[PDB]
């Protein structure tokens, strides 16, 4: 069975390193040759793609890139990867997306013949590496089923979404919450600072109430030693995070505080701190 | 040693009565015959008070009750509280106000020379009936020291917060940040109710991921179920809040993600639905 894959970056590598090391045959196309080197050095069934029209006999083809209009740009334009298609062919799209997009490609694929899933993927890319990631699957419940034996290879629960829209709502809301309960954490630290409370004091007496988090207990000490090394890259967390405030909104929604989290990543981004990890919005909370 | 009581409503009542149960020489003052005749009633050791100055002759005076505004006019008018009592005296205040009016308390009672802590409680009415409850006690450390015996009695950990406006600050963050917590997983969960998903499989998802909270666990079950039924209500959770609110702003503070957690309470309060949960504030999220 003929695999291809668009895109080891950062989350997809490892997805494309496990297919590998299972001994699938996948074909990795990336602009970037040694992100290409890198997952391709995980065994030697694994091959590179000197073009697109490379993946074109393939009968799977994963997709993982950082913007929708990246996914958009390489699959649907004329010259893009769908025309290219046998019939019968399955998209995997593992791409952060939001739902508008998603659904668009879903169109596509079935205008053309073609299956598509979309699999949005949990955790850090630590967990993806071992396979201990879930996996957020939306689309044809036929396709989904047919294709049970794959994913335990690639992902930890393989949750069914039913609608490609619930996978990409379900990754975006997790990054949505998790990042806005980490601004108000923000803002809490910092009003106990105004109070004259240390930050340390302050964690540890929270951590036993009702304010408790897993960004309390996660980030909190990294705030309180004033680390803010690159766990989850700050950029990283706003680009989701205006995503899922674009996908609501598009839905008519107002989501007051969470559209005030989506502010100060912004403005901790414009402060020029987007390679640090998400906590770095402490900086700039006031 | 003698002790007077004002207020012995929802969380001091249970203070009141421990400490009554412990056998002290409790004189309870409260403007509501019942809730007198409940916490008078956990031993014979306990008396109710005909006037305010029945609590003249006290050694030390607790005061619990609803609003800056009552503390304030209870203890520092001219025939308040305060004008009435020994100098060495002490007042106890575990009312949750702002940083501000219990500075001036503590101003006031040294002035006169009385003593002057500050005491809030965290947990639940539950917990304080069990002495299980959080103290944050703030001001003079050798009041603190002094009464050593005294705590265990009324509280769980006897945390020293060093000065009055840190021991305000703990409790009024803690409640900012989990109310914020809570109107942000109600965007979370009605987000996920356009995307088609519903509420028990958003937490069963959300549940493994960097989303999760102490509310969420808690009450995202109940609002799975539809079930409001007044745990913490709503318009004290919206008088806390509030009262944060302003005591940063106070500090010149901007907090953008709390005020629209302030926001959405006041929403619900005015939709008149201030008897049941927090959680009702997910009736009202848009």
């Amino acid at each position: 069975m003929q695999i291809g894959f668009i895109g080891v970056g950062l989350m997809g590598g490892p997805l494309a390193r496990n297919l590998i090391r299972a001994g699938k045959d996948v074909t990795v196309y990336d602009l970037s040759p040694e992100a290409v080197k890198k997952t391709l050095a995980a065994g030697n069934t694994g091959k590179a793609a000197a073009s697109l029209a490379d993946l074109a006999d393939k009968d799977i083809v994963f997709t993982s890139l950082p913007l929708p209009t990246h996914v958009l740009g390489v699959v649907l334009g004329n010259d893009g990867l769908l025309e290219k298609l046998k019939p019968g062919a399955t998209h995997i799209e593992l791409s952060t997306i939001d739902p508008q997009t998603s659904v668009k490609l879903e169109a596509a694929a079935r205008a053309k013949g073609c299956h598509f899933l979309q699999c949005t993927l949990g955790k850090t890319p630590a967990h993806a590496e071992k396979a201990e990631e879930p996996l957020f699957i939306g689309g044809d419940k036929a396709i989904f089923d047919e294709l049970a034996a794959l994913w335990p290879i690639i992902g930890s629960p393989a949750y069914y979404m039913g609608t490609v829209e619930a996978s990409c709502a379900v990754k975006l809301i997790s990054n949505m919450v998790g990042m806005t309960n980490l601004a108000v954490l923000a803002e809490g630290i910092r009003i106990g600072e105004k109070a004259g409370i240390k930050r340390s004091q302050l964690l540890t007496l929270l951590q036993d109430t009702g304010a408790r988090s897993f960004q309390m207990d996660v980030r909190g000490p990294w705030i309180a030693n004033d680390d803010f090394a690159n766990r989850f890259g700050l950029d990283l967390a706003l680009k989701d995070v205006r995503l899922g405030c674009e996908m609501a909104e598009a839905w008519g929604m107002k989501i007051p505080a969470m559209m005030a989290a989506l502010g100060i990543f912004k403005k901790a981004s414009a402060t020029g701190l987007g390679s640090e990890d998400c906590n770095a919005i402490y900086k700039v909370t006031e």
